[PDB]
């Protein structure tokens, strides 16, 4: 049906966390700093900018201030703080008010640093967003 008239593209969400010894552990948990990005893939792979979002939400646990985090320049990048690893919720807004897409994140402490990519459906109904997505592979 209307799922016909769409491209796939893939996003790649970057996740970077490392302890901050200053901060007092949290129940002898220590507290860490930790990073989300999020870039677009190519059809060659490569990452590129994520233009083809104007915003993207970040919503967080209960227990942060503000838990809900709007960014709307590429590479959307988000810094916390925390200690213990939780999913999020990552709210992608595709250009002229084309859809909300949510994608639930693992925020965890295992590795230093991790990749995770999803693969989102787009609208071609849009001209503005059509031209943009034409930047990370065919239409």
């Amino acid at each position: 049906g209307s799922m016909v008239a769409t491209v796939k593209r893939t996003i790649r969400i970057k996740t970077q966390q490392h302890i901050l010894p200053e901060v007092p552990p949290v129940e002898n948990f220590p507290v860490r700093q930790w990073s989300i990005e999020i870039v677009l893939l190519d059809d060659e792979g490569k990452e590129i900018p994520a233009t083809i979002f104007d915003k993207v939400i970040y919503h967080l646990h209960p227990t942060f201030a503000n838990p809900n985090r709007t960014f709307t320049d590429p590479p959307f990048r988000i810094e916390e703080q925390g200690w213990a690893g939780f999913p999020l919720d990552i709210s992608v807004f595709l250009l002229e008010k084309a859809g909300e897409r949510k994608i639930p994140h693992d925020l965890n402490f295992l590795q230093e640093s991790y990749e995770v990519e999803h693969v989102i459906q787009i609208p071609l109904n849009k001209p503005l967003l059509t031209e943009e997505l034409a930047k990370s592979g065919s239409t």
